[PDB]
C-alpha cells in the first residue's frame, strides 16, 4: 500500500553515504503510523511525502525511530533525490516544520543523482565544557575555539591537528553521553578539503557516516575561523573510519554578522526500492 | 540483484513482533557484503539464504548491523516463514553455524502464517552477580533464581512477583551496560501465561520485542522452578509497553539432567518487500 526507496546520501555508490527511506504517498498515515513505520525500518531516519500545504511542491515529514524531527540534513537531501525520479522540476522545493527549503537537482539522463540544498541559518556560542568534552575524546587541547552551532540539532566542532590525529581518535562514548541534545563533530584538513568523524550518543549513534546539518556549521566555523572565506565552498569527507566514507560539499554566504546563504550539497544513489503492506 | 522481504516476527498483525531482513539467493555476495548490508538495513538482524551444505534445504547466515552470529531465534524463525513463501515442503531444515535447525512450517492456502523451531539444547548456571544486577533493574529480590543460559547468546532471568510489577520497572541502562555478552529478561505470571522484557546493552537494544532464543530457556526456568512441568507449553507474551507486542510459545521435553528438545514457535507476517541494487 506504500513504495519507498532506500536512498544513501552524500554518496554516488551504494552502501557508501548515510540511509533514508522514503515513503511515497503518505497522505494516509495518520503520523502515529508513520512513527511506528519509523521504528520498524529502525533508519536513522525515514521521511513521508505529503501534499504540499503553503505553496511549494511536497511537505515531508522526518521521523528517528523514536520521535519526529523539525529539520534534518542527509535525510533531506535523500528525499529530494528520490522524489527528483517523480518529477521533471530543475527546482524542487520541499516544505518542513523549519519552513520551505529549496533544493537544486542534478540530472544525467533523467535520474537525479545529486543536489544543493539552502540549509537554516545557524546560530552559535562556546560550548564553555572544553576540558570535559577533550577528556572524553582523549585529546588535550582543539586548533580553533570550541563552539556549538543550532540549526534544528546542535553540532560542536573540535579541531584537530592532522587528518591523521583525527583518525586516531578513540572517543569514551560513555563519556559522551554527557553531552545532551548535541553531535560532536571533530574535523581535520586545510583549503578546501576537510575531513569530519561525528559522534553523538544524544542522537542514538555511535559514529555517523555523513552528517549533513553539520556541514553548513562547519563552513560557517572554517570561514569565521579564518581558514576559508565566506563565499568558498569545502569538500568535507566524512565516515572513512567506519567504511562509510560520504562528500559534503558546503558553503556560507556574506559574513558572520549578515549570512545570506548556507547551502549544503551531495550525491545520492539509490540502494533498493521496496513496497510495505499498510 | 537481490529480492528481500522484511517479516515481523511473532506477530500476525505488521508493526507487531519483531523485524527481520531477509535476502534471497544470497550466493553470490561474499560475507563481507553480506556484512556491509546488514549495517545499511540496521535491522537487529538481516539473514541471507544460501545453497544448502550438509543435507538442508538452505544455509542461513545471520549477521547484525555489525557482526555475524552463529543462531538467533526470531531471525530464523523469520527466514523460516519467508522461505515458506518459495517452498511447498510441510518441514524446513536450515542449516547454522550451530547445526541444522528443524521447522515445522504452518501454512493457509499456500501462505505460510507461523513455524515451529527445534532449538539448541542450553545449559545454565546462577548468575553470581544479584545484588548488582537488582539495583540496576531497581528492584530488591528475584522470585526465582537469577540464572543465566547459553544457548548461542546469554539470558538471563529476573522473576517479578506480577505483571504490574514487571511494567513498572524502570531499568538504569547505564548499569546494566556492566552485563556483558547478554541479556537480561524480566518475567512475571501463572500457569500457561507468562509475560517478559528484555533489556540489553551488550547485545545493542534498549527493550527488545520479542526474543525468541530466550523462550526456550524461560520454558526450561519455569519448569525446574516448579512453576510448569517439563513437557507442558508456555504462551510468551513480550514487548507490550514498547508497542511491539509479541507472542512466543515454548516446550522443553524431558528433564532438567536430560532434555530431550526444546521447540519455539511463533506466527509470522510480512511487513514489506523489495529489491536492492547489488
Ligand atoms: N541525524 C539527526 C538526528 C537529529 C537531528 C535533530 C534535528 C532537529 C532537532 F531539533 C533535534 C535533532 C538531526 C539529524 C540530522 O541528520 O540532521
Ligand atoms: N538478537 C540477538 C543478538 C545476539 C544473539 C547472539 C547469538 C549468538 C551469540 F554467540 C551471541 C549473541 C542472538 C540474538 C537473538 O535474537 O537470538
Amino acid at each position: 500500500m506504500h513504495n519507498y526507496v532506500i536512498i544513501d546520501a552524500f554518496a554516488s555508490v551504494p552502501l557508501e553515504g548515510n540511509p533514508v527511506a522514503v515513503f511515497f504517498d503518505a497522505d494516509d498515515l495518520p503520523p502515529a503510523q508513520m512513527q511506528r513505520i519509523a521504528r520498524e525500518m529502525n533508519l536513522s531516519e525515514s521521511t513521508f511525502v505529503l501534499k504540499p500545504r503553503n505553496g511549494g511542491d511536497a511537505l515531508i515529514r522526518i521521523f528517528t525511530p523514536v520521535n519526529e524531527l523539525p529539520f534534518a540534513g542527509h535525510p533531506l537531501l535523500g528525499t529530494a533525490i528520490a522524489l527528483g525520479a517523480h518529477t521533471d522540476n530543475h527546482r524542487l522545493y520541499l516544505e518542513t516544520q523549519m519552513g520551505t527549503i529549496a533544493f537544486e537537482l542534478e540530472r544525467q539522463n533523467g535520474s537525479v543523482i545529486a543536489a544543493s540544498m539552502d540549509q537554516p541559518i545557524p546560530t552559535w556560542t562556546a560550548l564553555g565544557r572544553d576540558a570535559e568534552l577533550l577528556k572524553a575524546l582523549g585529546i588535550s587541547d582543539s586548533t580553533f575555539p570550541i563552539e556549538i552551532y543550532h540549526n534544528g540539532p546542535r553540532h560542536v566542532f573540535v579541531g584537530l591537528p592532522s587528518i591523521d590525529a583525527l583518525s586516531a581518535l578513540h572517543p569514551d562514548h560513555r563519556a559522551l553521553s554527557n553531552f545532551h541534545d548535541m553531535a560532536i563533530n571533530c574535523f581535520a584538513g586545510a583549503g578546501r578539503r576537510w575531513r569530519s568523524r561525528m559522534f553523538s550518543p544524544a542522537y542514538g549513534v555511535v559514529e555517523d557516516a555523513a552528517t549533513g546539518s553539520a556541514a553548513g556549521p562547519l563552513a560557517i566555523h572554517l570561514a569565521r575561523h579564518g581558514q576559508i572565506e565566506f563565499g568558498q565552498p569545502v569538500e568535507i569527507l566524512q565516515g572513512v573510519e567506519i567504511g562509510r566514507p560520504s562528500l559534503m560539499f558546503a558553503k556560507a554566504e556574506g559574513r558572520a554578522e549578515q549570512l545570506t546563504r548556507v547551502e549544503v550539497s551531495g550525491n545520492g544513489v539509490t540502494f533498493g526500492r521496496g513496497t510495505i503492506v499498510l
